[PDB]
């Protein structure tokens, strides 16, 4: 029963090519990410790249006591193994946990390995920059980043209002991090409330976690009093409550079994240029595959303490590549599943938040026309997808004999089951996502500002009345294995 | 030095997962194809399928002295190993051979392994159907097929005119095969000239060949006296003339080192229904991945002899999947290369006749914009492609940082470097190909007859003025090997 990051590493070590360690010295600045680019970053990272093992770097230059984990979630198959289901059903299996969550519980400090070591920022010798190897993903980044920081925080006026969300933070100084907070999201609203009263907002950043927690926390959750409800998904996935502990230096909870916890406060009335120390003009690589722009005005966590386990692992990601595809893509798929299946039961066979869109921009919907009235519902399923997940950009529709996880087979449906002046429907001027660099006025006369897009539905389903002409060549069913057993061993 | 199929097999056996044998009894009717569907048919074949080893079945039900080879050209990497070049350069490499062909030569029967065993149709016990296995691809095919028949044929009046072509053939009786010949092709014009005079056309069907010969025979060649010029490509690929032997029962040449040669004559004033023995309504699977209809009026080869090597291999294909992509796709790529490079030298970086289009329907063009004036040449390249290969359907244009052999990366360009109402150009009413089942009046109000199409250009290149915003996140160059030697040691 997996309850923390090390229980997960143990499971991976029982399967081939899921976990890999190296003792060869690596520089956290640029080099480590450059290495994993080849081994397992995947997704929208520039070629060459591939799906591979999660990888542990034991020998980090300048950090003789540290080790860095990347790629834990950077494969769909791997995520399936870590949660005990089939990779094609991963979105549905987690969607079931979302529906029957198990609440987290509070434990005492004696039960929290994340507090086996406490480094108070009090200490004159404290220096976040030398305590933690925060990797730099590319040389043009704004600085070192932590990329899997699970932030816990509460409303400053109503303490029963909580939030759990993944963030990335740039290291800005001996005890400072900058942190981008999405407008409108709960923790930013918390921070705006505290700042309007001139007060800091206490927060914990929890890194190195059971992958069920990271995966579960990307889904929308209900809000109950003191609920930290995102944690309920992982509670359901393991059938064991996620354990919280009180912070040592701030009045906010932290993840009891996390590897590293950064406790601090968002400062009132303070802001920094994200790239103030490099003037690179960039932040770090974004899920579409491009380096984003540096944010000119960011809030700052003032660090009051770092607590960690003995031999703490620092967990982050590279790419963000396939690791982002998994964390973002399963929620994208679940919400599309839920919307289509409630409106058109039995129609959708599956949906894939394609890695080529980082799990957000590109939806592949596999439908089955069962009867004459299903003609015209394939467009309806596309409208449902675009309405339910507004950061989507394009939809590709295929039938149930097309493998939506096989990009060759998607392009095959786009070649023999599509006519350009019939099957392609453009929907201009719909808000999409600012990190798509083609969503700009300069790219298109129908785009009125950044993050607005034309959204395109590629209908590659066979028209109902023509289906008799579109049967794929029927090869006979045979068990191939007796013909070459040793060859099918390689699985 | 590779000079026959067996030398090619021995080369394959020096590389991992390129060649596989099985002694498990197999039914050449349907079951064999059913097995290789899972092991390595690839291409447009229904999932599951994949690229895998070429496969030899040694244990053939009803044919205890036979063994059957499939999948020899069913892998771009395998074709590259076989011709001694890099997969990404394959078409450039065969294109060089097309330009400087090495003419074939005639050798005596003593230098002709293909006549080690002679089976005259003279013999009352001769029966084409029990002598050779002719696999069926699906249970609904017209009948047993030979799918890699290299035909040699000459003009019945002017013997200096020759032709060398690949055909498929259905086994129609004791000593008859049906053979479709493409209208206007040289061998068909030889046939019509002979039929118009009331005379048979002598011919040899050569099977089990140096892959160089099959690959080279799919390119257009010039005509010179007694040239058999398609063999000049294989000659240049091997820097050794292909060897011809005089047939034993008909006045026409055969491939000296072929595994199997069927000698016969196309009969005048005789036609058969392709599926006359099954009434299946179908021929066999076509390269777009659907079953073809049965041709109701095919000419007949009356067999006069079958010669073969000792321990002869019957070589054919399954799917036809990836084996067709290689055979058809390299000529498609070479012709696009030649046209674009002549018109816009330096602009095309590479082209991929994508396997999802069977090597014919879908072109991925990789261009590099070097200067402002290249803005607008990407579409020019697309037109060049559409002009020179009229069976193309759609073009996808990408820049030099997109891996065109990686369908995930194509879709990525389709997602972040494309706006539907800007980047997509439809060209309606252009003759395409009849075996694309969506090219019918029933699919589209703009299609006036079967085999006419809308042809779509998807411009997924970065507009020149915007290039600085579209740089893929620049992970540092690092040699990953030292960090994980034994992992990279699985190459």
């Amino acid at each position: 029963p997996i309850q923390d990051l090390r229980d997960a590493i143990a499971l991976l070590q029982q399967h081939d090519n899921q976990y890999l360690e190296t003792d060869h010295p690596v520089d956290p600045n640029a080099e480590l990410a450059g290495v994993y680019r080849h081994i397992g970053a995947g997704g929208t990272v520039k070629r060459p790249t591939r799906i591979g093992p999660a990888m542990m770097f034991n020998n980090i230059k300048g950090y003789p006591h540290s080790r860095i984990l990347v790629g834990m979630h950077a494969s769909r198959q791997r995520a399936a193994l870590l949660l005990g289901c089939e990779a094609s059903q991963l979105a549905l299996e987690v969607g079931k946990a979302v529906k029957k969550p198990v609440a987290p519980v509070v434990v005492p400090a004696s039960s929290a390995p994340c507090q086996e070591q406490i480094f108070l920022a009090d200490d004159p010798d404290f220096d976040l920059r030398t305590l933690l190897p925060a990797p730099t993903n590319t040389p043009i980044d704004a600085g070192p980043f932590f990329c899997l920081g699970l932030a816990l925080a509460s409303d400053p006026v109503d303490a029963s209002l909580t939030d759990v969300t993944i963030h990335r933070l740039c290291v800005q100084g001996r005890d400072e991090l900058s942190m981008f907070l999405a407008a409108g999201r709960h923790i930013e609203v918390f921070r705006q409330k505290a700042e309007a009263a001139g007060k800091p907002l206490p927060i914990t950043i929890n890194m190195g976690l059971d992958p069920a927690i990271y995966i579960g926390a990307c889904f929308e959750a209900p809000t109950t009093p003191f609920g930290y409800n995102e944690l309920g998904v992982a509670g359901a996935l393991r059938q064991r409550p996620v354990e919280l502990v009180q912070g040592v230096s701030v009045p906010e909870k932290a993840i009891a079994r996390a590897e590293i916890v950064i406790e601090g406060e968002l400062l009132p009335g303070v802001r920094v240029r994200e790239d103030q120390h490099t003037n690179s003009g960039h932040a770090m690589p974004e899920f579409p595959g491009y380096c984003g722009g540096a944010n000119p005005s960011l809030p700052v966590i003032k660090v009051k303490a770092v607590t960690m386990r003995n031999n703490a692992i620092l967990q982050t990601l590279v790419g963000p590549g396939e690791e982002h595809t998994t964390l973002a893509g399963l929620p994208t798929e679940a919400s599309i599943w839920n919307a289509v299946e409630a409106a058109i039961p039995g129609f959708l066979q599956n949906v894939y938040a394609h890695t080529a869109g980082g799990g957000k921009f590109l939806g592949i919907l596999q439908v089955k026309k069962r009867q004459p009235a299903d003609e015209g519902r394939q467009g309806q399923a596309a409208l449902l997808a675009l309405a339910t997940y507004s950061e989507l950009k394009n939809i590709i529709l295929v039938d149930e004999d097309v493998d939506i996880f096989d990009s060759d087979d998607i392009l095959w449906a786009m070649t023999t089951r599509m006519q350009g002046d019939v099957s392609i429907t453009t929907i201009p001027g719909i808000r999409g996502h600012q990190l798509d660099p083609s969503q700009t006025p300069e790219y298109s006369p129908s785009i009125r500002g950044n993050g607005i897009s034309c959204k395109t539905i590629f209908d590659c389903t066979v028209p109902w009345a023509l289906k008799s002409h579109f049967e794929r060549a029927p090869f006979a069913d045979v068990d191939p294995r007796p013909f070459a057993p040793e060859y099918f061993a390689r699985l």
